[PDB]
């Protein structure tokens, strides 16, 4: 029964330090990093860095390519809490077939653990479903009373 290794899933091994690095900046206010994109390398299972900067949410969505599965990691402050919260977005281009959308979902479980701290999770697909307000509207949603 043992042929592959696990059953198709993200590796994040080749670009270990790389990926982690982009994840350490987005969480560390010390360095300049408001967002962080992570896309595959070639045509195999292996998530790597795609883009990083302090442009905010406007620059993050600008990198999002409608057609390929990517991961966006932004860091903003809540309205009431006023504290730095971590947001997780599962960019899923519409151009991607259905057979793939179901095959990439398995990777979400692996990536989800890697990008811990995510106070809120959002599964968008289009650029309109990943706008500053569209995200900030969910960032505020959280425990407060009752």
């Amino acid at each position: 029964g043992s042929s592959g290794s696990s059953g198709m899933a993200a590796n994040l091994s080749r670009n270990g330090p790389a990926l982690q690095e982009a994840y350490v900046r987005v969480v560390t206010e010390k360095s300049p990093t408001d967002w962080a994109l992570f896309t595959y390398e070639g045509n195999s299972n292996d998530i790597r860095v795609a883009g990083t900067g302090e442009g905010g949410l406007e620059e993050m969505v600008e990198e999002l390519n409608s057609g390929k599965v990517m991961y966006a990691f932004c860091r903003v402050k809540d309205p009431n809490s006023g504290l730095p919260k971590f947001v997780l977005i599962n960019w899923t281009g519409e151009g991607v077939n259905d057979v793939r959308k179901g095959a990439c979902a398995s990777h979400v479980s692996t990536m989800a653990s890697f990008l811990k701290g995510a106070h809120v999770t959002i599964n968008a697909r289009a650029e309109e479903d990943v706008e500053p307000e569209c995200i900030m509207e969910k960032v505020a949603s959280g425990p407060s009373s009752g």
